[PDB]
């Protein structure tokens, strides 16, 4: 058809419906996880994502995204046996997700050889399954954009140019990574359209916010619940302000939650801290309530949590 | 019974016999291996290995220590997968190795915690096996002793004064990495002649290397064979120069050769220029004889490959 699923035949963008843009199923740093096994527990990690998926299928879920891949920990069969347990649309993606250097691996291999490893991902199949790639991520954060950081992104442009699956990013608000990821991106060929700019719902700057939508590129309110990034009623009013402004047609929304995350920072005794109300269904028990109080109607709703994804992947 | 071996019973250090400290039989970034497998072949990596390790034992090799550790692809089930095909005697180790920053799995975690995973490689076993870490392997290069690096080599000095092991460490030969290495490691109460300093062999600036050793630790001219980093000439004047002086006690050579090796930088095309006859057994062929023929004799030559790393796991 058009986009590929986790364990299902891929289908028309018509299809993927009620879409969560940013999620993961299970996040970890893949040489710690290898060199230290029994600091993780599969099945733990197993019932905790179960159960999200599945409280997110009871509000109307239809379709999520989880944008891990090198870095992360992306593990295409823990997606799979997920989506056998709960029937949940999953869409996989490949890319890199650094913030300074890449492995040594990479070391004098052009940015070719990077692209390439992308295809691959999205032509052939993931990890040596028949499940496919549907759009490529990549990340730049506090040390802006590196040279190894800039690689990946130019490696990305040339995958979306093949194979035009659409370029999710991460970026960090306050440094404008993200419009440096558009500009050069978009200076490589890639359609504006194609790209999601990633947690800019970190920051109520509305002028930079509006700077990178005005430039045709969605834009990630995507960290809902991350209290230390942005508290949910900083982020609710300058989403409804956004939305207020008519930037419907390029917001995008969600929660960035990781069903299971290992860094040091995730640890239990730091979550009433830092992410209390933190989950994958928080925004259909607070932000869209809110917005619906605020006067923002339901074709608002299903254009940011249907339409939008569905422009993002036709 | 002191010195752990990967796949058999551990062994008195007396009886550790040749030995090359700094050899390994594989690495790879674990991150693109276990994102990207299609880029290995399981099968040739085993085959040079072995053959290696084999043509080694044909001139007299008894022990080999391979300080690969996370961040270079340790793997405790091929690496006894290779003893059982060639009954060499193989020191397994722990540690990390990074130049910049840690996994993102590290946040605002403790040196500590750093420890405790390298405690429980020596004392518990390898990623789920019984198979032990003999030593604790760190790192530091162009980057320098940055915050994240430090904090891996205070662990180093942890795990050393809990469980004895040495220490073997991986630096920049012309950025002062090894001499602040030593310094860290002392300053934190771990014995200097249980340190080796590695990767010395890479300059010719042979006051800077007799700094070290006067310090009291073990002097890695480890590189034989990698000619872009020193010729084997120089490198064999240096050793020579050394050993006339009287460093002999604290020197250790090696090949630091990889049987096989993921980085574009180590590939086919490069090898004629950058490392012509790098391998496992380049000293057999060119260093030792060169020594032999140029005044040094035969119980210097045990000093160097059976007393050293005798002392070193003592
Ligand atoms: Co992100
Ligand atoms: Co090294
Ligand atoms: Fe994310
Ligand atoms: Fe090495």
């Amino acid at each position: 058809m058009r986009i590929p699923l986790v364990g299902k035949d891929s289908i028309e963008s018509k299809d993927i419906g009620f879409t969560l843009i940013h999620e993961h199923l299970r996040v970890f740093s893949e040489a710690v996880r290898q060199q230290w096994p029994h600091l993780y527990n599969e099945d733990e990690e197993f019932r905790n994502a179960v159960n999200e998926v599945k409280r997110a299928m009871q509000f109307g879920v239809k379709t999520i995204v989880d944008p891990t891949v090198m870095g992360l920990g992306r593990d295409i069969r823990f997606m799979e046996k997920v989506v056998k347990a709960t029937g949940i649309n999953l869409v996989a993606g490949t890319g890199i997700y650094i913030y300074i250097d890449l492995p040594f691996y990479f070391l004098n291999r052009s940015i070719d050889e990077i692209a390439d490893l992308f295809i691959h991902d999205i032509k052939e199949g993931i990890q040596g399954t028949l499940n496919k790639a549907g759009f490529v991520k990549i990340a730049a954060d506090e040390p802006g954009i590196t040279k190894d950081v800039e690689k990946v992104i130019r490696a990305a442009a040339i995958a979306n140019k093949e194979t035009k699956v659409p370029i999710i990013t991460h970026s960090n608000a306050h440094n404008n990574t993200g419009l440096e990821q558009q500009r050069i991106l978009t200076e490589e060929g890639v359609d504006p359209g194609k790209i999601l700019i990633g947690h800019l719902g970190d920051t109520d700057n509305i002028d930079y916010i509006k700077k990178i939508a005005d430039k045709g590129s969605f834009i990630g309110l995507d960290r809902y619940g991350l209290d230390l990034f942005l508290p949910v009623d900083k982020r609710n009013e300058t989403t409804l302000r956004l939305i207020k402004d008519g930037y419907s047609d390029k917001i995008m929304i969600s929660h960035d939650y990781c069903c299971t995350i290992d860094m040091g920072t995730a640890k239990p005794e730091y979550k009433p801290k830092l992410a209390p109300r933190w989950s994958i269904t928080l925004i259909f028990e607070d932000t869209i309530p809110f917005l619906k109080r605020n006067g923002v109607n339901e074709e608002v709703i299903a254009t940011i949590f249907k339409e939008n994804p569905k422009k993002f992947f036709s």
